C-alpha cells in the first residue's frame, strides 16, 4: 500500500511513535517518505547481500529473517516479509527497537541526510491528529 501522507502520521501516531525515544512525528514521516516514498511493499538490495523492506527499509542483515542473508541475525523475531504489509504494526515495532538500539535514528541514513536539522513538523502540516 501507498500511504497519504496524513494518512501514514495517523497511522504512526496510533502504534505510538510520535516521540518516541524523544522523536517527533514529523521525524517518522520524513524517514518513510525518503525511505520508501510510503509505500510498504518497497524492497532494495544491498552490496553486502542484504536487502532493506517496507516503509521504514529495515534490514536483513540484523533485524528480520529473509532466508538468504547470511549469517545474519532477525533480532526483531520476524520474516522480512511481515514487514511489507499494509498493516504497518510489524515495522513500527521492529523499528522501536532498532531506534532504542544506541544511534538514534541514525540507522536510517536517510533520515540522517535528509531529514536531520530539518523542520520535520512540515511533513505533519495539514493533517488532523
Ligand atoms: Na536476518
Amino acid at each position: 500500500k501507498v500511504f497519504g501522507r496524513c494518512e501514514l502520521a495517523a497511522a504512526m501516531k496510533r502504534h505510538g511513535l510520535d516521540n518516541y525515544r524523544g522523536y517527533s512525528l514529523g521525524n517518522w514521516v520524513c524517514a518513510a517518505k525518503f525511505e520508501s516514498n510510503f509505500n510498504t511493499q518497497a524492497t532494495n538490495r544491498n552490496t553486502d547481500g542484504s536487502t532493506d523492506y517496507g516503509i521504514l527499509q529495515i534490514n536483513s542483515r540484523w533485524w528480520c529473517n529473509d532466508g538468504r542473508t547470511p549469517g545474519s541475525r532477525n533480532l526483531c523475531n520476524i520474516p522480512c516479509s511481515a514487514l511489507l504489509s499494509s498493516d504497518i504494526t510489524a515495522s513500527v515495532n521492529c523499528a522501536k527497537k532498532i531506534v532504542s538500539d544506541g544511534n538514534g535514528m541514525n540507522a536510517w541514513v536517510a533520515w540522517r541526510n535528509r531529514c536531520k536539522g530539518t523542520d520535520v513538523q512540515a511533513w505533519i502540516r495539514g493533517c488532523r491528529l
